[PDB]
């Protein structure tokens, strides 16, 4: 397993997506932050597994910008996989679209083209943290690890994680109108 992530150092994302990585980046803080308050927690000035607490169980709005990025250079580094391979990314259409109710993407149908775009998307997911696990390794010593194959070797259960993220930003990219293509 030889994983070649694509580079994304000098991809520049254009100025007018600037929008959509800030609704994206809330859109996935709310996700997180449901989940969590469905679970009992609440805001803490510090992180606490037992008492259940988080600093960040607050809007997205309030954060700083350094928390902000947390969740907008994830979402910059797909983009930019994106536009790396040539894709592109339009505004076509209108959108479609503490107590964070998230917007519910289970109704979003993704055709099979963006689903096959979700793919590629999902390889390079793999690849990346295989590439960054195999210089993690060695740093520490050596080792292996048994998700270190080519993403096709997967099974299903374990291109999983990599296929929801995929899919979850093709389904907001849609959702706010937006026409993705290659």
């Amino acid at each position: 397993f030889d994983p070649r992530p694509v580079e994304t150092l000098n991809v520049i994302i254009p100025e007018k997506l600037d929008s959509f990585i800030n609704k994206f980046a809330e859109y996935t803080h709310k996700k997180w932050a449901f989940d969590k308050i469905q679970n009992n927690w609440s805001y803490g000035e510090n992180v606490d597994e037992e008492l259940k607490t988080h600093p960040m169980l607050r809007p997205y709005k309030t954060f700083s910008e350094k928390d902000k990025e947390i969740y907008r250079w994830p979402i910059k580094e797909s983009l930019k996989a994106m536009i790396a391979w040539e894709w592109t990314i339009e505004k076509a259409r209108e959108g479609e679209e503490y107590n964070p109710q998230p917007p519910d993407l289970s109704g979003v149908t993704l055709s099979r083209e963006l689903q096959a775009m979700a793919e590629q998307l999902a390889e390079n997911y793999h690849n990346t943290w295989g590439r960054k696990k195999k210089q993690e390794l060695e740093a520490k010593g050596g080792g292996t690890h048994p998700l270190l194959v080519p993403y096709d070797t997967l099974t299903a259960k374990e291109k999983a994680r990599d296929r929801e993220k995929a899919q979850e930003l093709l389904k907001f990219l849609q959702m706010n109108g937006y026409a993705v293509t290659r």
